[PDB]
């Protein structure tokens, strides 16, 4: 509880030697208290690239682009998705850069941020979100989102189950004012986000240790949603402005991600944000030993079929054998300490 006492978003510039073992570097950033913010930025070494170029992708199909209709006022919004017809990246980029949807002119990011919160209910944009794929070359051995080699691999290993976007990669083609609503990951997992190219993506984050304060507040503002689902934030429809969070005393931080940067999110780290203009991001979830307890305790959406539920059985039997029978008989009373680094970080703590 002494590392990163302010729970602020940290940034890391590893060398190529530090960069190589993905799981070990996550254990390192946690030894530095990065997980306390819920969100960390890792800027990869200059010589690292995941792809020779992106010249060849115009013909790539976005099967289900989503028009984002936002309704609300005074810092509180609900985002509704309108599924559009499939389109090629070529088609998507022409719409993104057209006068009707392009990024407005601005000086500071604080200026663009005001325009985002002022305008998010007007001129609904299109997000090429949740596209099954990867833009990593097959030989890329470091921080390859298609194969991170974390203990999350036990899901597919033990059961054969693949969960799209969770243990497989997703691409996201943004335009100006496209959004991701406030959410934690499925099963309160970690996630990795790489911005392959284009305009920036801005992020807000609430520290895991304060996640419950955010839920209590969301539940107050959206009482119908709360009555009808145990975890409605997981619908990823709820936008809440940082001025509202400030007004109700929720600690949050912000950060802008540029092309070529990774963002890590941590178990129970609520995050939200928006794209600045035409870009492309890739992400997936992953786990460390610390996640197992979060997985066991995650409150899952109780109202949608096709919602992600992972069996924790394999993880408890393997990594917590002494609590297995207790947990099974429904008696495992463990309280999560959000400040604690993952066991794998021992190495870096003397
Ligand atoms: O679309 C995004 O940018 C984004 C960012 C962070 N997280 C998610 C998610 O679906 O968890 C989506
Ligand atoms: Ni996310
Ligand atoms: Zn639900």
């Amino acid at each position: 509880e002494t590392l990163n006492p302010s729970a602020r978003i940290m940034t890391f510039y590893p060398t190529m030697e530090e960069f190589r073992n993905f799981s070990r570097y996550i254990a390192y950033i946690e030894s530095q208290g990065a997980h306390r913010a819920g969100l960390a930025k890792v800027v990869p070494p200059k010589e690292w690239k995941p792809r020779a170029s992106y010249d060849d992708i115009d013909d790539l199909v976005i099967p289900a682009p989503i028009q984002q209709l936002v309704t609300g006022q005074s810092g509180l919004f609900t985002q509704y998705n309108i599924q559009k017809k499939a389109m090629t990246v070529r088609e998507f980029r022409k719409i993104a850069n057209s006068d009707k949807y392009c990024t407005p002119r601005y000086s500071e990011f604080e200026e663009l941020e005001r325009k985002y919160w002022k305008n998010l209910t007007f001129n609904p944009p299109i997000y090429g979100a949740d596209v099954n794929g990867t833009l990593y070359e097959k030989h890329v051995d470091e921080w390859n989102i298609g194969r991170l080699r974390t203990i999350l691999d036990l899901v597919e290993k033990e059961s054969g189950i693949t969960i799209e976007g969770v243990n497989t990669p997703y691409l996201y083609f943004g335009m100006w004012k496209t959004s991701f609503a406030w959410h934690t990951e499925d099963m309160d997992l970690y996630s990795i986000n790489y911005l392959h190219f284009g305009e920036p993506k801005s992020w807000y984050s609430v520290p895991p240790e304060h996640g419950k304060r955010l839920e209590r507040l969301a539940k107050g503002f959206f009482p119908g949603s709360a009555q009808s689902c145990e975890a409605f934030l997981r619908h990823k429809m709820t936008l809440i402005s940082p001025l509202m969070l400030k007004k109700y005393g929720i600690p949050f931080d912000k950060v802008t991600q540029e092309a070529g940067e990774f963002m890590i999110t941590f178990p129970y780290g609520y995050h939200a944000g928006f794209n600045h203009g035409f870009n492309c991001a890739e992400s997936t979830n992953f786990a460390t030993r610390r996640w197992i307890e979060y997985g066991k305790q995650a409150v899952l959406c109780s109202c949608r079929k096709d919602m992600v539920k992972i069996s924790m059985d394999v993880f408890v039997r393997k990594f917590q054998p002494e609590r297995y029978k207790l947990w099974k008989a429904g008696k495992d009373n463990t309280v999560i300490d959000h400040t604690l680094p993952t066991p794998e970080a021992a190495e870096f703590l003397k």
